[PDB]
């Protein structure tokens, strides 16, 4: 590992989303950031609010710069409104540099800020095409990237700890690294494949074949990527199409089905609970989606297991069982790779060379029976028709 000043700088989990420590303003105000591929603004809680123990405050930074102009993010199940201006921003265990940036400064928010959430703030790194209000608001990355030599690449580690962590313990404990201009060679093992960055807004990308314990969904691969796949550390689970959701529960259903388990389970909404130390991991199946590769008509496969798609949650009795959500939800606007995907590997945002790589973490979960994979590569013919088009 040639970043040990960014090794295991982030906490969380993927219930919470997972962040990283940053300071805005002069003299430097240290916040917690939630690391989010899934949005472009860099926006943090800039006024009072009961879910907040600290937040920025403007008028105590010397090197704040008010941009006149406000804005309003609502977005499905929340929302945010704040100033615009601009600081300089830095990241204490990151590259060793400060970059003045834009900054959203909430001033309103609903079902934005969660209570026993430690993080103040979101650090979009998506690009600017789906940067509010609009492409001018140049992100934080952009930012960085302009103004110092760091390279135009990053890459995250979020490690679930495969058991539930409680107040102390998830503050105590290390969720992972966020390695700002490089790869960190011991953050994996094996191999890191590439798939191309299909567009640059979301992290998009296009999945190309999907298997449960190795059997085909056999569906047509436009319907994996309908409207979109994109790869979201903002998000908690795995998110499929409708049609894809539906199709994928019903083989995990079939290859699980020694054991019954309540709709409710499935829909992600209520847990499900057994003696400590005997959860069932191998009656469920491990989930395999193939990316396009960056060679033509080639392509190579992500492998998860249960251990990544259920959630640890702690019993509503606190008991000793071992519980767990199901992770994996259907979506309306595409396939979205979150935490419980990126759990399983080291992803690298490769920029610079528009593309993102997969590797298996040195951190996922995992029993002695099997593991997360990346493997390649595999033959895979009109790739390209997988990807939709309005
Ligand atoms: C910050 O600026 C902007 C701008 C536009 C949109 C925008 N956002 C759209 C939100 C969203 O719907 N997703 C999916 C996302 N990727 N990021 C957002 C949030 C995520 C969480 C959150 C909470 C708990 C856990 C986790 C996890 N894991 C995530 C709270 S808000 C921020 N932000």
């Amino acid at each position: 590992g040639s970043f040990v000043e960014m090794v295991d700088n982030l906490r969380g989990k993927s219930g919470q989303g997972y962040y990283v420590e940053m300071t805005v303003g002069s003299p430097p105000q240290t916040l917690n950031i939630l690391v989010d591929t899934g949005s472009s603004n860099f926006a943090v809680g800039a006024a009072p609010h009961p879910f907040l123990h600290r937040y920025y405050q403007r008028q105590l930074s010397s090197t704040y710069r008010d941009l006149r102009k406000g804005v309003y993010v609502p977005y499905t199940q929340g929302k945010w409104e704040g100033e615009l201006g601009t600081d300089l921003v830095s990241i204490p265990h990151g590259p060793n540099v400060t970059v003045r940036a834009n900054i959203a400064a909430i001033t309103e928010s609903d079902k934005f800020f969660i209570n026993g959430s430690n993080w103040e703030g979101i650090l979009g790194l998506a690009y600017a095409e789906i940067a509010r209000p609009d492409d001018s608001l140049e992100p934080f990355f952009d930012s960085l990237v302009k103004q110092t030599h760091v390279p135009n690449l990053f890459s995250l580690q979020l490690c679930g700890a495969g058991f539930p962590l409680n107040q102390s313990e998830v503050l105590a404990s290390v969720g992972g690294s966020m390695i700002i201009g490089g790869i960190d060679h011991s953050l994996y093992t094996g191999s890191l494949w590439y798939t191309p960055i299909r567009r640059e807004w979301y992290y998009e990308v296009i999945i190309v074949r999907v298997e449960i314990n190795g059997q085909d969904l056999k569906m047509d691969c436009k319907e994996y990527n309908y409207d979109k796949s994109i790869v979201d550390s903002g998000t908690t689970n795995l998110r499929l199409p409708k049609k894809v959701f539906e199709a994928a529960v019903k083989s995990i259903k079939a290859a699980s089905s020694t054991e019954k388990f309540p709709d409710g389970f499935w829909l992600g909404e209520q847990l499900v609970c057994w003696q400590a130390g005997t959860t069932p991991w191998n009656i469920f199946p491990v989930i395999s989606l193939y990316l396009m590769g960056e060679v033509t008509n080639q392509s190579f496969r992500i492998t998860i297991l249960p251990q990544q798609y259920l959630r640890p949650v702690e019993d509503v009795a606190t008991s000793q069982d071992d519980c767990y959500k199901f992770a994996i939800s259907q979506s309306s606007t595409g396939t979205v790779m979150g935490a419980v995907i990126m759990e399983g590997f080291y992803v690298v945002f490769d920029r610079a060379r528009k593309r993102i790589g997969f590797a298996v973490s040195a951190c996922h979960v995992h029993d002695e029976f099997r593991t997360a994979a990346v493997e390649g590569p595999f033959v895979t013919l009109d790739m390209e028709d997988c990807g939709y088009n309005i």
